[PDB]
């Protein structure tokens, strides 16, 4: 079967790890343990192909920033998360891209750009200055609630249709 290296990335609490713990173990964390880097498998079905999905978590928290290169290096796409109530978590994703290129020595990287916690109150960027951020990157724009599970599986079920289209 198909293997498919999925590493996510963004800047602290913006929710990677409980997005991920959703997609993969079905339930909310709701306490903040910050991560270092932790790694999840599983076996699914997308698009009649029978896949390994082999996930990354990786830490935010700028203190691990250069552990992060490595871990990062063997990635085949990228789901990069911000917040959509913290608008420095938006400001930092050029970052992450940065980041990506010089692990994969390529402009050319499968990528999906993810606005979570969609289901917060107090919303701080807008959809349309997501969408022209990731028209600007030439890839796809998907909100998401880790909470309340609105669009985690499609946000890393379309990084997986991203990698086979290239
Ligand atoms: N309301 C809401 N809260 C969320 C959502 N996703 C995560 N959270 C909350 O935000 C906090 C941080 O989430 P977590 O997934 O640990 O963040 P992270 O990006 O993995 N942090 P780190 O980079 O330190 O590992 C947790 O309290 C979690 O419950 C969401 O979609 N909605
Ligand atoms: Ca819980
Ligand atoms: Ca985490
Ligand atoms: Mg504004």
């Amino acid at each position: 079967m198909t293997e498919y290296k999925l590493v996510v990335v963004g800047a602290g609490g913006v929710g990677k790890s409980a997005l991920t713990i959703q997609l993969i173990q079905n339930h909310f964390v709701d306490e903040y343990d910050p991560t270092i880097e932790d790694s999840y498998r599983k076996q699914v079905v997308i698009d009649g192909e029978t896949c390994l999905l082999d996930i990354l978590d990786t830490a935010g928290q700028e203190e691990y920033s250069a552990m992060r290169d490595q871990y990062m290096r063997t990635g085949e796409g990228f789901l990069c998360v911000f917040a959509i109530n913290n608008t420095k978590s938006f400001e930092d994703i050029h970052q992450y891209r940065e980041q990506i290129k010089r692990v994969k020595d390529s402009d050319d990287v499968p990528m999906v750009l993810v606005g979570n916690k969609c289901d917060a109150a107090a919303r701080t960027v807008e959809s349309r200055q997501a969408q022209d951020l990731a028209r600007s990157y030439g890839i796809p724009y998907i909100e998401t609630s880790a909470k309340t599970r609105q669009g985690v599986e499609d946000a890393f079920y379309t990084l997986v249709r991203e990698i086979r289209q290239h």
